[PDB]
């Protein structure tokens, strides 16, 4: 029964402070005018910074864990990924999908995520993964707060009842209503898909979260009627547009006129780096485009932008262990957010950021709020991302749910030193 | 006194694999014939993988954390960097110097890096930095073979007394001879300068490492001198083209012919993703090209490339920990070598590439070589780099010279459960 974490350092303050917890829920937050000594009840923060939990805006559970079933993606594109899914779609069973989502659901336990959205496959008439995963975010509950997109990978006019099995998976109880209109056959199915998803989520009251231009194409604008229908309907902050790489490709001139638009609507935006670099830039030989949104623009101008890992050993990404810290440091590099007060707040783009999007209340460390929170053995935001840092504790509830013990170093010159790379 | 290292793997071997030492060196390895139990003067790899050294082929030790003194790098590009560096070599001293460089040598000992090549700026009339180095390399011996760079930051022709002061610093010691053409006050210069540094390394017998076409200029091409000087002068082993930055952007027919020269020149190549990924395209809008040379390329067609840190925390890189497991990391996403294959054998680009354009003779695991190898807490290359591992033991001369204790992760679900992202 914890009732106090102690020697705390918060982002943006000065000193050490001392949390307090009552019935799971966080009572006061008080500076301290020393380091305090360990007492019985209390969590030993060590000086080591608390935030609130990382999230996961955007994950594929149903296709996590299985990279190289049966064939491998050789050319690393976006549309090989999508029929080397398809082939392991006809494979899926209920265990399946059950089992490798779990798998990768600890590791984000482990990883200080407290709050993950998954996409999952409803181009299926069987919906095998998307009845799966309805159980799995009970399963996972205690420990993860879960939303489900009902993701129709292959399309919703031009996929066989697409539409009919979208509207199946929000009864079932999808929490978010996706779409892909760049995969459509052509622009036209785009953007009426775009209208019958957004018609979805009104009739169902749900969230929208829609793959969004994931192309090089400077001619993939799909992010404009997004935000225009959410604009519409009043109801930006429930609507995420993820990837918008296309948005890497426009010219100036367009991008300006669409950020007015952008901003007034509302919505949010999720980029993934680890994934984007890998798939964008495929069809380009030399020089090659990085591919990811205009990250950069859109913190400038106010519109909130946050960073997903996308995928986790599956058909579009051969790698992962699910850090957000790792999916960080590629963005920052990747989007040239390099200066050292942009590396220090880096952490906001996948936490805060990330939890508006997900329209999370109950988030952040202040007193009334749920105790959700993590520490890591860092100083600030830039030393957590520099070293990359483990979480050393993750709090849940009030209780412990996850613990890493950090790797001790020692080098053996004169004498042996202990090494921080501090 | 270490007789034996036990229970290794190896990579492309099959099974676990048993390393006599005698007198510092490798006397023979064995296959076992199962899972071997510890015993008095044996070293237990417990199943990880052992391969040589860590190299880092490319450094700058004389500005290794500088960042922000007196002023930071606000554009984050290379010739801002420059500018902020004179201001910083301006207040240089020798025990700045000494001091700055043990501090990011320790974290490379700690991560499991053996030899070392470092840039030494010698656009100085005192050639402060040059002189502190050649006494660093003496003291860093018993743990790390450093090379040094007579590195003329400011330009051979384009600095006062530049020539006189890289035949100075060879003259006092430095094993390797660069040159920067693309920072000449014009292509003449540029070209000039090339066959004064190969008449230098000529002279006194040295290596040759040119920091080359760092830039995102089509028209930079100094790469083709570099080579053709090489070829004449048959001392294609003895060269290194370091960045080659403006390769990325080259048209390909003229990249296609050139080949054929770097090919025939032996020439080697080093590309520094964590640096370029940060520095180049900075003067494109969008889209924004990667900037890294022609790796994957250069490894189609057998050009021996490796992969460096090059900065650490200073006026060209705010991060880094010295790691180049991380580098690596970097160079597979930009570079778009992420089939398994290439993963697995990612390796290589920081180990026996590395030691080639180092020109190294006692390097891998092999009988009669030195016992310097490092132990990975990892069952190949590929899962080494997708979990970041640290450097379980670092065994140089038959000695343990560095050891991490791995981090070790608990998540408490139903019952605790430990985590190892496997
Ligand atoms: C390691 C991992 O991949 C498997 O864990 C088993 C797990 C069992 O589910 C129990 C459920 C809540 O009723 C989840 O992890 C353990 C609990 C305590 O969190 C999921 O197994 C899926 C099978 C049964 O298809
Ligand atoms: C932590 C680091 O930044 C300082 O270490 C001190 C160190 C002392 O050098 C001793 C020499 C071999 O004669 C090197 O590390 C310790 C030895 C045992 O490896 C270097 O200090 C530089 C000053 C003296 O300008
Ligand atoms: N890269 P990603 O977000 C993963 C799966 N399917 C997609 O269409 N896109
Ligand atoms: N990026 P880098 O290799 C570091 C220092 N000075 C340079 O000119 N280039
Ligand atoms: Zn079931
Ligand atoms: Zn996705
Ligand atoms: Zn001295
Ligand atoms: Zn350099």
């Amino acid at each position: 029964a914890l009732q106090t974490i102690i020697n705390a350092r918060l982002p943006g303050e000065e000193g050490l402070w001392q949390i307090h917890l009552q019935d799971g829920k966080i009572s006061a937050i008080d500076a301290q005018s020393g380091v305090m000594p360990i007492t019985e009840n209390s969590l030993d923060a060590e000086q080591g910074l608390v935030i609130p939990p990382f999230v996961e805006p955007h994950i594929h559970l149903d296709t996590t864990q299985t990279a190289g079933q049966p064939n491998w993606n050789q050319s690393g594109t976006l549309f090989e990924g999508i029929e080397r899914w398809a082939e392991r779609k006809a494979l899926l069973t209920h265990d399946d999908v059950k089992q490798r989502a779990w798998q990768t659901l600890k590791w984000q336990i482990a990883n200080g995520i407290q709050h993950v959205r998954t996409h999952v496959d409803v181009s299926d008439a069987t919906l095998t993964a998307l009845k799966a995963m309805l159980e799995v975010k009970q399963e996972v509950a205690p420990w993860i707060d879960l939303q489900i997109v009902a993701f129709p990978q292959e399309g919703i006019l031009s996929y066989p009842n697409g539409e009919a099995l979208l509207e199946e998976a929000l009864r079932l109880g999808a929490d978010v209503v996706g779409a892909i209109p760049h995969f459509e056959f052509t622009r036209e199915y785009g953007v009426e898909s775009l209208h019958k998803t957004f018609a979805l989520a009104q009739k169902y009251d749900r969230l929208i979260d829609v793959h969004c231009d994931e192309i090089d194409d400077e001619q993939s604008r799909f992010v404009e009627t997004v935000a225009a229908l959410a604009h519409h309907e009043g109801m930006g902050a429930r609507v995420t547009a993820s990837h918008t790489t296309a948005m890497h490709s426009y010219n100036g001139a367009y991008t300006s006129r669409l950020f007015r638009l952008l901003k007034m609507s509302g919505i949010n935006f999720v980029a993934n780096p680890l994934v984007n670099i890998h798939l964008q830039g495929r069809f380009d030989t030399y020089p090659k485009r990085r591919g990811i949104t205009r990250v950069k623009e859109m913190l400038e101008s106010g519109i909130n932008v946050c960073f997903g890992h996308d995928d986790v050993f599956d058909p579009w990404y051969p790698l992962g262990t699910a850090n957000m810290l790792q999916v960080l440091h590629m963005g920052l590099h990747v989007c040239q957010l390099m200066g050292y007060g942009q590396i220090n707040d880096g952490l906001n783009l996948i936490t805060h950021h990330s939890a508006r999007t997900l329209n999370l209340q109950d988030y952040g460390i202040a007193a009334g709020n749920s105790a959700n929170l993590i520490i890591l053995p860092a100083e600030n935001g830039f030393d957590a991302l520099r070293r990359q840092v483990p979480v050393r504790y993750s709090v849940r509830g009030g209780k412990v749910i996850a613990s890493t013990q950090p790797a001790q170093t020692t080098v053996y010159l004169e004498q042996p030193e202990a090494i921080d790379y501090k």
